[PDB]
């Protein structure tokens, strides 16, 4: 009779007599913009509500087909059920071409003071204005299901809904791009996509026809030199550089042009995972860095960011060792140095992935009066490509009254139809017209009207690669100098792991010939760990010189160069039933103190019981979590508990994987006891052992400050986990 | 200068001379002479670049693929620039839309051939004759993740197959499990949804382990059948050629006399049935998302081609009713030992796709594509089906001439009197109505007796309504039936599944109310599942009624995979793990045994290239210890030499590989010094899946017969204590 209705429709209340991960107007509706308000028209609250079909047509029975009888065929003339598949069977539109992976979050900008002395651009005259701004974070070569902590290049790109346009800032999380001229944009993404035969592999870059590609086009190792790095594989959107890469101009109200590069500096810091558990969390959470920003926001710890120009005076432009105009070039901060002038919150997610972060579009092309752009080869191609790609990808020329795609000012010109307009016209379309006064009017350039800043051009037409681009190694050879040695070696081993895995061993020894020109220390350790004889000729190639007298920059280094911060890092607290209480309530309230949310990862879900009697409520289980998962381990005390644990491989092998991973592990009383039994090397700065856990857990949380325990490195390659 | 050269055009040779284990490559590079009538028809759409130009897509060659044309080599991009434009513009489009489920798979050519005329039963063209060879494309997928998700998810397993026989193209499109989740149509949509990421963040790819699935079914108890089968160890096959396939849906068939019998297919791999366990899976997703794709395509270049005979449940139409469940029912399976699999011909994959776009992309394939000789049953899930497949279908391929495209083209004439449509490629010239006389109403109907498909006149009796069939309602003693068929390994696993994807679920009352549908289902599956939730079950719980036995069963062999079914040792895979120094001979003698079964050895090593054994002698080494963990690998096998086994010892990958294959109850093999690398770690006495021996070839034997159990379950409950 209950089973029965269980297959006839539902009239009756399902609902039952921390938190889950909700949308954003659940969790955060204090949190508010101009766009998100514009977005309230949009949204639905079908509570109280009938079911429907899309005509507004009731429906009585959401579980059966119509038939001819009960146990009959299923008739034509429902229309329920044919409207319900029909809609089922077109939800998916084309994943984006390239940064089909990615993740979203609304927020807003605010400049700290005017820059009218460079830009006439509104969203930065007026310190207090609110600037809307929709971000997608991405990676860049896998597909839409793909994972979140492969080796890539990571796109970001924000929306800025001004009074006086939208303004798209497209960048990347390095500061170069892979190649000078967007005519090689293909090439570049078809050796780096899956292979065209098998469709093999997703997410990475290890495999012959990227390698091939590299090892045939110079230009590319700067960045290569990057994505090798472990600004590879960033622990967290929140926690990673950003640049639009090439250069801008600024017009200010004078007409004076400046060069302009667009930072963005993380107000939480610069820091990465390492390889192994990046590759082991693409095993264990594919969606770590979506669930980790969307979790973030509804935390509190929000995405903050600051945004930073290179300025450079338009008489300065040929005064480098370098073009300012190529995109595989970048100019080090010990010469032009980045001017924090705005900055960037994101606080709140969004409601419905699809309608927002899916439809989201982006290009560069989307500027706005006070910015112009420059004869970067590289840029002037993307201007194209992003409207044209939406094309398909949004289904036609109107994609930009999708709600998430509209501004926020007035938009009046004669475009007119092309599928799916939204908008009903009924005033003259054609300009000049004296039907309808010419209304809407051109406007003067002092009125805002853009304008294209009068460069001189002067030339012959030609298809040629400019001679100030040819250079290849000097850039590559500045970041790897700039490097600390823990982080070269990482780099060695992003070169190493992934011609590991190019079959053909030609396409390995040439790649490893090209990076005889940038560093000779660099080829050898690589070559080693291919089994490359590196001949004598090789090892003496001749290696670039100082850029502008500079062969370091620090900035170029993640760690020596960027601050890392303890706030909003997540710590792991095994611990069983028979835990002692007063051991967790400590180290909670202390991790609390600085940030740092503790997660209580046990046997089994729901509540653990205290040494003491009271009941704890579970973050997980350890099986579900495994230590790749968490910045840090700690384990209190209870003799119950930490028995349960030895017994349990999984928490065995928790502490062997967080130690060969360089990661602070905490051990209070009995704890150490697990460590002891266990196949590791004696405690070293990051084994904190103590008895009192308030103590415990503050000299816990100083050990995090450091991020890893780089000093462990060389140990842990022996380490059997 | 050599760095100038590179960005303008290339006009000379990039191969390399000459000095010198196969990359994967086009299956028209690698096995030419695997041929079928599909094959070469797609023969014609094929182009070799070899000492062709550069061109645009109107054949105008392109002289500097390296620059856009420019007002001077530091200028602004001229618009005049079509060769940039057109480039771009086609890059710009290549996406199209992913499948709405199922959108990650992979693809290989065959072909079929019936081992005896079915006449009796059907008239379908392609079951009649054994000597003709139908040429299939198969497609295996997951069916929850986007193109891009893992293959080795908990999830099952979609496996389509195309026929291109001579009187029409035939689609089985069919699953891993021989049950579905759900009983009508109409909900397909709600369930899907349930198990998709959800809406607000698009959280997580490719599982089931999240709230709103778990929610779905705590609602919905017809899902539990196919929910146990999935949270088994069915949800993780090892290989897409070592797992079973169905129809699931009672189709009809029908003979040259009008006469029909209800029907349904199966798939049954030679290579037999073998899954992997949930924390290996995992791990996989991880070293290596593509694979099943990977092992497949590879299977295949090897020449271990994948191998299925197709099977026929058979029930005469009186028969109908004699069971204690419908056989309209998709949530319900006709247990093997009832009726049993007749086998009846043989499905052989032996080509891997030139353009996995072109090929495995843009394959459509629908149930609604059926051939004269079977007919359709009233199963309301396969009857909502066949609308599906054709209308999704508009949207993903561009449109109504899909058809049209290669890989879908079938393989006999097929004129109509349909125009026109996005991207038609045929050209007609005939009258475009019937009846017509201006062209004779050629193409003509076919009489029935000619091959025209005709409906059977099955009787249709009731009144219009929507209502779920009584006879659906039994919810409970299909998953009864399945549980108790499971050894208690296998059991073991089921209860694993589900508490693992119970753990991720939020809210606690969605994981009560799951607890609570198992109650009535095994009251010692609820009590174990329960206890690894933290959920205490009330004595009202452990009295709630059980279902009785299905037409006398209470078990059925067929439904255990292990205990029911054979584990085949040929194309299995074994990791020689060797570092400088190795016996050359003891790898030797171990390769050729392995070769004896077909067993195929990957020699891993601390670095790619060679490695030196202590002879001298160089070995061409398959791939780094870090680059192929134990996870990837049936069986590890350690050869001795002292520098070896010195250099392993050093290495933290060498020794977890050792220790992981442990804990996945893995065979490992070690010989002479090798054991000492095994007692260094925190490993038991060595049990009956630890071969230790000094000499190889006879280590290598005793090794091969140990590979024969697949895994060794019996060190299941110490390798839970294993440091991972
Ligand atoms: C400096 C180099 C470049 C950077 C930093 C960059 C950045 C990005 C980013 C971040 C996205 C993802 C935007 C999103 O979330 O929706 C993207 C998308 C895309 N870019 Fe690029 N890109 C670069 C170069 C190129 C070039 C040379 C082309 C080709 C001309 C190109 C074409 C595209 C296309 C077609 C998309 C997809 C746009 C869409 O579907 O919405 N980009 N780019
Ligand atoms: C017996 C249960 C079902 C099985 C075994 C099944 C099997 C499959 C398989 C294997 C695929 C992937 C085909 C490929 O490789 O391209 C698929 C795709 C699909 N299925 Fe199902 N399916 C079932 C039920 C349903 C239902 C109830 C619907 C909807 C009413 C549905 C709609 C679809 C759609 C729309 C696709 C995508 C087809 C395409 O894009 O070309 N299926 N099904």
């Amino acid at each position: 009779n209950k089973a029965i209705s269980t297959v006839e429709p539902h009239y009756e209340d399902t609902a039952p007599a921390v938190e889950p991960m909700m949308p954003g107007s659940d969790k955060t509706p204090k949190n508010r913009n101009e766009k998100l308000t514009q977005l309230d028209k949009f949204r639905f609250a079908p509570q109280g509500e009938s079911l429907r079909t899309n005509q507004g047509v009731k429906i009585s029975d959401n579980q059966n087909s119509l038939k001819s009888g009960a146990r009959g065929s299923t008739l034509l003339e429902d229309f329920i059920l044919r409207e319900k598949i029909t809609h089922f069977d077109h939800e998916r539109i084309p994943e984006r071409v390239v940064h089909a992976r990615g993740t979203g979050a609304h927020g807003y900008f605010q400049v700290y003071e005017s820059l009218a002395s460079y830009t006439t651009a509104e969203f930065l005259q007026d310190p207090s204005v609110k600037t809307p701004v929709f971000v997608r974070f991405s990676t860049v070569q896998g597909s839409r299901g793909s994972a979140d902590t492969v080796r890539d290049i990571r796109g970001w790109a924000t929306k800025f809904y001004t009074k006086e346009g939208t303004f798209d800032l497209v960048g990347n999380n390095t500061p170069v791009f892979f190649i000078q001229d967007a005519i090689k944009f293909p090439d570049f993404v078809h050796a780096v996509k899956p292979e065209p035969h098998n469709e093999i592999p997703q997410g990475q870059s290890a495999h012959d026809t990227f390698w091939d590609y590299i090892s045939l086009q110079p230009e590319t190792l700067h960045n290569v030199m990057w994505v090798m790095s472990d600004r590879g594989i960033p622990r967290s959107y929140r926690m990673m550089e950003g640049f639009g890469i090439h250069t801008y101009k600024m017009i200010n109200a004078e007409g004076q042009c400046h060069f302009i590069r667009f930072h963005w500096k993380p107000v939480y810091g610069v820091s990465s995972l390492i390889w192994d558990e990046a590759q082991l969390l693409t095993g264990c959470d594919p969606d770590f860095h979506r669930r980790e920003l969307w979790e973030s926001i509804e935390a509190g710890d929000y995405p903050e960011y600051e945004l930073g120009l290179q300025i450079i005076p338009e008489e300065d432009e040929h005064k480098f060792d370098f073009d300012i105009l190529d995109p595989t070039k970048l100019i080090p901060e010990s010469l032009v140095p980045v001017h924090l002038v705005g900055k960037m919150v994101l606080n709140r997610n969004p409601d419905n992935y699809f309608s927002e972060t899916e439809q989201v579009a982006f290009c560069p092309g989307n500027i706005v009066p006070g910015i112009d752009f420059s004869d970067d080869p590289l840029l002037q191609g993307r201007l194209f490509s992003y409207i044209d790609t939406q094309i398909s990808r949004l289904g036609g020329v109107n994609f930009h009254e999708i709600p998430i795609n509209k501004p926020i000012c007035p938009f009046h010109n004669h475009q007119r139809d092309g599928m799916h307009r939204m908008s009903i016209s009924g005033t003259a379309n054609y300009e000049p017209n004296s039907i309808n006064n010419n209304w809407p009017r051109e406007a003067p350039p002092t009125e805002g009207g853009f304008t294209t800043y009068p460069q001189p051009v002067n030339g012959y037409k030609s298809r040629k690669r400019s001679s100030t681009f040819i250079d290849f190694y000097s850039q590559p050879r500045l970041f790897w100098l700039s490097q600390t040695k823990v982080e070269q070696n990482h780099i060695v081993g992003g070169f190493s792991f992934e011609l590991g895995k190019v079959v053909r061993p030609w396409i390995r020894e040439r790649v490893v010939n090209q990076l005889t020109y940038i560093d000779h220390q660099l080829a050898q350790s690589v070559a080693d760990n291919l089994g490359i004889k590196l001949s004598q000729e090789q090892l003496k190639h001749p290696l670039p010189g100082p850029i502008n007298g500079l062969s370091k920059d620090r900035s170029l280094s993640m760690y020596d160069g960027h601050h890392q911060i303890l706030k909003s890092r997540q710590v792991a607290i095994l611990a069983a039933d028979g835990v002692c209480g007063d051991a967790i309530d400590n180290i909670m309230k202390t991790l609390k103190k600085y940030g740092v949310h503790g997660k209580i990862f046990a046997p089994h879900v729901g509540r653990i019981t205290s040494l003491q009697g009271n009941e704890i409520e579970v973050n997980g289980t350890i099986e579900g979590n495994p230590s790749v998962m968490v910045d840090a381990v700690i384990i209190p005390d209870g003799e119950d508990s930490i028995d349960s644990l030895m017994k349990n491989g999984n928490a065995k092998h928790y502490v062997i994987q967080a130690f060969k991973h360089l990661k602070a592990i905490g051990l209070q009383g009995k704890a150490f006891k697990l460590y002891d039994a266990l196949p590791l090397p004696k405690p070293d700065e990051g084994i904190v052992v103590g008895d009192k856990a308030a103590d415990l857990a503050e000299a816990f949380c100083n050990v995090m400050r450091g991020h890893r325990i780089w000093s462990r490195e060389s140990v842990a390659q022996e380490i059997a986990g």
